């Protein structure tokens, strides 16, 4: 039953088994319920004038943050960063969600959804030690349709940044989007005055992450039509996963979910990125590529 399966899903998750997320699509909901772990968040959005935001505050129940919100979508907009519990991982606000609209992970699972901002990046910083045994945490990126997510670890903290644009600014994500992501990472790493003035590209992102974090994973769209998006350099401490690859899937989406779970006293961190194809009516999904990584 939905109930027994959901309980089983939770038990696996609570033991650090990320297979519970494989091939089941995206976890994405606009719901907002307070969760137990403290985490900091930041935003760097490319509008005129430029905008920056650092939040060292908790997200309460029923109450979006207007600076992590987009009024351009739907009859009343949607949050770009929100927290909620696992009784309902995904809702009708998500198209790449199938399995998660039917089954759940119980209300004992805490979820942090980090989407990109209108023209920039949103990011969070969470200490591994904040995680409690029996209370798994999942940082989800929602449905990726061209945006880039970054998961990185540095001195006991996990950083997750999602950058992109909700408008059709061709080439934005692989250039300005990288600038916004680096600025957010700088803001989250104790640099109140970030100074990124060089040439931006996904390669710059790789180099930056290699130099400033212990290990990282970039989930992005690689296209020959937008060559700034193509990574050409290699760094031992930076993994990359092109969920979109030159008009492939022609119709689909990517996912990026990172789980932090304390198993027998030890906090385990695992990240999973997948690429899916969608049918004409977007009613069914098919997994095409997967990247699994332990941090």
């Amino acid at each position: 039953s939905i109930e027994s399966t959901s309980k089983s899903n939770f038990q696996k998750l609570s033991r650090g088994n990320i297979d519970v997320l494989k091939g089941r699509g995206s976890i994405s909901s606009t719901r907002q319920r307070a969760i137990y772990p403290y985490f900091e968040a930041a935003n760097a959005d490319e509008q005129q004038p430029l905008f920056f935001y650092i939040k060292k505050d908790r997200f309460d129940n029923h109450g979006y943050d207007q600076y992590f919100y987009d009024n351009t979508v739907g009859p009343n907009g949607i949050p770009t960063l929100n927290t909620y519990t696992g009784e309902i991982p995904s809702d009708s606000s998500s198209l790449g969600s199938t399995y998660w609209k039917k089954y759940n992970l119980t209300n004992e699972t805490s979820i942090i959804r980090v989407s990109n901002s209108a023209r920039g990046a949103n990011g969070i910083k969470i200490a591994l030690e904040e995680v409690q045994e029996g209370k798994p945490v999942i940082i989800t990126s929602g449905n990726l349709s061209g945006s880039t997510t970054i998961v990185a670890r540095k001195e006991g903290y996990i950083y997750k940044v999602h950058t992109g644009t909700t408008k059709s600014l061709a080439g934005f994500t692989s250039t300005t989007g990288v600038k916004k992501a680096v600025e957010v990472l700088e803001l989250l790493t104790k640099e109140p005055i970030p100074r990124v003035e060089g040439i931006m590209s996904n390669d710059f992102l790789v180099d930056y992450l290699s130099e400033n974090f212990e290990d990282s994973l970039i989930t992005y769209s690689s296209s020959e039509k937008k060559p700034d998006s193509q990574i050409t350099i290699i760094r031992d401490n930076v993994s990359v996963f092109p969920y979109f690859l030159d008009n492939i899937p022609e119709h689909g989406f990517g996912t990026s979910a990172t789980v932090l779970v304390r198993v027998d006293g030890n906090v385990v961190v695992r990240s999973l990125s997948e690429s899916y194809s969608l049918n004409a009516d977007a009613s069914e999904i098919s997994v095409l590529k997967v990247f699994s990584k332990k941090f």
